[PDB]
């Protein structure tokens, strides 16, 4: 029986275009009138942030605030603008203002919440990652929020998934995990015995479909999958 459904954040709940918007608005605020195109700065920020996250994958948690400070110091030295004071407050304010959910998210979370433990797993940190969900209005729809900062390790290390399962009170076989990353999400959750669901919203990841138990293009399909897994043996499923 599936008793719990876990979701990641980026590309699952919060759209990539929404994440891009937040980061673009941060770059614009940092630059002020400095004569650098903010989209150009954004591309380099994304590259450096991605490189740091990927290097930390599966390792003990590293404070996000320090990562973003190191990235921005590199960018300020590269491009010649003054390093911004209160960078963290800029991050929090822009996360409070910008971003968007995929259009089916609220409906799906509400449909599941009545029948399953609905959890979110966050890899960047606790504070900023939770603040973004709160600003988008979905923080309280979750029965649990579990982060790499709380577990002490980032995906795909097992501890983050172990902690999420403890919050739900079940072993991995009673849970599904939905996310876009075949290694960090599908592989990571399957290591704890969960049923892995790869989210491929654009149908562009076929070469990684073998890394998951199920593939979906939107979150409405998750409800169907869990209902199917739980309808085994009744007269309706038959
Ligand atoms: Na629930
Ligand atoms: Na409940
Ligand atoms: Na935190
Ligand atoms: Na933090
Ligand atoms: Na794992």
């Amino acid at each position: 029986m599936i008793r719990a459904v876990f979701f990641t954040s980026w590309g699952t709940l919060i759209s990539y275009e929404g994440v891009y918007k937040v980061m673009f608005k941060i770059m614009e605020e940092v630059l002020g009138d400095y004569p650098l195109n903010a989209a150009t700065l954004l591309d380099e920020y994304e590259k450096l942030a991605r490189e740091a996250f990927d290097n930390n994958a599966g390792k003990p948690y590293r404070p996000l605030k320090d990562i973003l400070e190191r990235v921005m110091r590199k960018l300020a030295e590269k491009y010649g603008f003054k390093y911004p004071e209160n960078l963290w407050e800029i991050q929090l304010r822009m996360a409070g203002r910008y971003g968007e959910l995929y259009p089916e998210v609220v409906e799906v979370l509400k449909s599941l919440k009545g029948k399953y433990h609905v959890g979110v797993i966050l890899n960047k940190d606790t504070e900023l990652s939770t603040a973004h969900l709160d600003a988008l209005g979905i923080k309280d729809l979750f029965d649990s929020i579990t982060t790499s900062e709380e577990a002490g390790f980032s995906k795909p290390h097992p501890r983050i998934f172990e902690l999420a399962l403890k919050k739900a009170g079940v072993k991995g076989e009673k849970a599904v995990c939905v996310g876009p990353n075949p290694v960090k999400d599908a592989g990571g959750s399957k290591n704890l015995g969960m049923t892995s669901i790869l989210l491929d919203r654009k149908g562009e990841k076929r070469e990684f479909w073998d890394k998951a138990d199920f593939i979906v293009s939107d979150l409405r399909e998750v409800i169907k999958i869990v209902d199917e897994l739980n309808g085994q043996g009744s007269l309706e499923h038959h």
